[PDB]
């Protein structure tokens, strides 16, 4: 798009409220138990134990030479306070006499705002991982997945076009594309790593680029994406781990922009 | 409310000092022992083991005293100096703490998962329901996320708009099933940080030189409806781990507020 | 005090160098062994195992509209941080006893205040029933009692930091409802084996002027310094006993003459 | 080179996209098992267990000397957008990792000592020799710090100027015996962070909103000699710990570059 | 210093740069101490010369000027060979019950540098007043030759000038904040048993050495005084489970300019 003047005047700005609920393998914020393939056997995790990118397309007011331009977003991880819970069946500290473990371990927090689906690059820890249908993993055109999927091979790309479909563990945001999307992510590893999350209604993220242009919403659609895996729940007795996801709130400010 | 000019002149600004004491299940800064339901049994924690949001409504000086005035005035919260009081209380290795280095060392200082949170507003803080276990049984008089029919389904573990409340009572709304609602609270400013982990060390700073500005993108602060300033607090520093019993108790700290307000005109 | 113009000209500014040595229960940077009361028995720690606020009043040049010294800025440093790079002085030994001694570790607090009067203290303690030996001073009501409310905020429990080595860190914090004429700065870190992180440079400066460009005004021509620098605990091999370790704080205050009504 | 005016006008700026895949001893993001010499035996690690600097020379558009102009033109690297690709790949607790909570929990995510480093330059990055063990035996075709006589003495464990190299070959210079030479690299900008520890969690961020400025104290960027832009990378995220074997493997990640260059005149 | 400072001479040959490196002095000269030893409770604390890390220090000769003094304006400094620590094969204590790789350098660490126009002023403070430092090391002594309990806190009687490389132990001397008017110093210490070192390296950082009044260190006797203390942590050896201090070299690049002075 050749970008022109910013239309100002009445009915020239609008806000969009939306939330994305987490897709950690089931719909209620927890995966099924995390399983580990035995050395030499297939790496074939259960559908319901594999966290995926949350994604939605919000319909914007119809315009027509004008496109909605995303200027800023207020975003928050909802239900952080839910984790201050040491009674709900957690593995017990101090030889079983203390309280249950709060959510801990490896976690990722990520959001994107765009005028089109987020561009994904294929990269995974184990090229041989078997993702059950209907999940989508990095495949060559011939249907195979070789060792190169553990590093950067441009052959492995996708568009984040379906909720609860693209596993976090084999797709990252493609930095060679996403010209019309703004994305932000932080991953922390470790076995018992404590989650650190902040929440305030005073933060704002500017979405304008080096040249003061925001994401331009093609087909009058605003594209939100989320991945908020706070860590794992560790259950007493079973000592099994479950991925715990949290919902993300969005508040996008858009304005009318003219295009050639 | 259509916001107008900021009235300046004498008696046009005022300060409010307040403190909120913590409500961690009892009134003296400690919960009763944290209990854990056995797998397959009801998750039914004791009233006195469940930390709640502290909350108060401070009465502000009367405004629309002048029966001739052409414009209504509301107090506008501009800035707050806030401090977590008694942080230094935690430098204590003699008061019955689980003992380090095979029992020959000093007692454990407060450690583990902690949350620190405050809000200033012109009305009660808007809460969204979200909890780790939808089936948790909160004893009366605590209030948890319920649908209109009285039930609580699996959706309460993620975002379902059906689960909302106003933080209208002290020591009543559990921290673990209510968070600030980011879809509302237009007339409140809230700030929170949570840290998880089993033995995580609390890190807290204290100074009388910090100030938090409460004005929004458009230079408007919280406007105090009914001449009431609404303070909220949640300062669970971590857990006390007791020697011998090896039981854990939530430890809360009080929060000090110093709000600067000014008169603002409204249509 | 109604504050007026800042007197400028010769002999209108001065600097004060001072150090506060730590008061961790003895005078040489270590407490006696930390003891823990048995559940159900009195919580009665030894005088020499309880760290206290360090405090001094520096005498300023006599001045006498009246003039008061105004504290503008302070360069401050925690002295002897490098002293902790020591793995040979009797520390509990790592890697099954074959490695070096534990460096100072565990819960620590670092705090300083500059003021024109004694620092205002608020009473708050972990255990209301703690018995502080004389001559230490703990939160008492006027009647001499100490109730459960001392574990949260009760305004009845206040004091002025008017004596060195007297006010325990564990039952007194800076009172944020007062200290209009003091500037205080403090950071506490908990944990059992938490590593201390301390920096030192002669390039840092802390401005002491308030929202209205007024610094602490030194009443009775006295500058009031306060310190609490408990770097952590020393863990001794064999005994596996813990001792509080304190460090001294250096102050360099710049003051200027200010007029008052 | 005497640096002159910045040529502006049409065809005077250009961008370069590139990626460097990691060289951790094999080409698919993992080393072979990390081995440890027995005390008193040779320190002789396998070729395929030794991570190396990734490196490439990107060809820039040829800049043709104008016999009427008084001044030659060189490409000047102004800014770089760079990202560590496939960070999200590490949120994997099913792919054969050593299992937590006595073997009943999920596999360990990548953890332990890690280094993240990138350089942009108008020539090969200048390397200084420094290694933990001077006696380490690097198999051919790797290149380690050698004196002219072929030996490597104790001084290679500190700074000896005799041990220098140019990062002129991919997958060749081990990270563990070469660092960026701060006494040179006038025409390169380099950025690195190392974290030690046994089980240290990696912390990595990713966004398409970050930019690193490459201009120096005097507003001059790397000047690309022979119309070549020199990229270097070292992104060892940590180790994979395998269940049962309890063997460790270095895990590398690819780095994306997006360099903005402009024409600069030189005497 | 006690020099009255005047105008900054500008013009040709009025600025110069100095490149230098200080190699670490952790008790031997090749980046490692001998094994760390621990006195038994009740016995003398008498560590080996070669197990005690010391401040690195050098005096660089500047071009002769004559009044004019060289003024240190800025320094680019870097800890060299950080990447050397990404080594899990060189005899380190082995992780995951001995089946994993060797421990990288870990534990308590200090990183420190100073630039000055004279030797760095040191204050005596030590963890154990009774520590016995072998000759030729220099520890805090009173004039009478003794060292009392006061050396564990601040006693002004215990001072020294960092006038010799590999001589002043880090563990009993810190920079004296009551002096060093003509030096700029910067240090960070981290404790703990297994604490991971975190070090960054870039040729884009610069540290300004000018004070509150835009005056840098003035190099007395046409000498620039560099000091370093970079103990990255300890090496933990498999089988022996003994610990060795590991030091790293520091690179300096100082920019100086001519400054005029009275008297
Ligand atoms: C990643 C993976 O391959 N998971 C597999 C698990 C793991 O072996 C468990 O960890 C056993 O504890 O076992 C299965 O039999 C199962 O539970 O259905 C098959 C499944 O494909
Ligand atoms: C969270 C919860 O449900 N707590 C329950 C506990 C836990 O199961 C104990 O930790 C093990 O008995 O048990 C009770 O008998 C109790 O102690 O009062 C009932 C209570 O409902
Ligand atoms: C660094 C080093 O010298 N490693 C040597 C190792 C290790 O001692 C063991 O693998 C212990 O893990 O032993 C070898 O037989 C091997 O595996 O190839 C030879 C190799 O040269
Ligand atoms: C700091 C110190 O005083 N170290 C002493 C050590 C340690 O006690 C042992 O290495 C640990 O048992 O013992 C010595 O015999 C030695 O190693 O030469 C004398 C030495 O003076
Ligand atoms: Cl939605
Ligand atoms: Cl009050
Ligand atoms: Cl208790
Ligand atoms: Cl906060
Ligand atoms: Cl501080
Ligand atoms: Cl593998
Ligand atoms: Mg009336």
């Amino acid at each position: 798009i050749e970008v022109l003047d910013v239309k100002t005047g009445p009915d020239s700005t609008t806000t969009i409220e939306a939330y994305l609920n987490p897709r950690v393998g089931q719909n209620w914020g927890f995966s099924t138990e995390i399983t580990v393939a035995s050395n030499g056997y297939n790496d074939a995790p259960h559908l319901t134990e594999i966290p995926c990118y949350s994604s939605a397309r919000i319909s914007l007011p119809l315009l027509n030479l004008l496109m909605w331009e995303a200027v800023s977003v207020k975003t928050e991880v909802v239900g952080i306070s839910s984790m201050l819970n040491m009674h709900s069946y957690g593995l017990r500290a101090f030889g079983g006499y203390g309280g249950g473990y709060t959510i801990e371990g490896s976690h990722i927090h990520f959001f994107s705002v765009g005028g089109e689906p987020l561009d994904l690059q294929g990269l995974m820890q184990n090229h041989s991982t078997q993702y059950p249908s209907p999940l989508v993993g990095p495949k060559k055109p011939d249907g195979t997945t070789d060792d190169s999927a553990q590093v950067l091979n441009p052959i492995y790309k996708a568009k984040l076009d379906k909720d609860a479909t693209y596993p976090i563990e084999c797709w990252c945001p493609d930095p060679s594309r996403n010209e019309n999307s703004r994305y932000f992510g932080s991953y922390t590893g470790g076995v018992e790593t404590p989650p650190v999350l902040s929440f305030t209604n005073t933060s704002t993220t500017i979405l304008l680029d080096e040249n003061g242009v925001g994401p331009l919403c093609k087909g009058d659609g605003l594209y939100l994406s989320s991945a908020d895996v706070a860590g794992t729940f560790v259950q007493q007795t079973s000592q099994k781990q479950y991925w715990r996801g949290l919902p993300r709130y969005f508040n996008i400010t858009l304005r009318k922009r003219a295009v050639k």
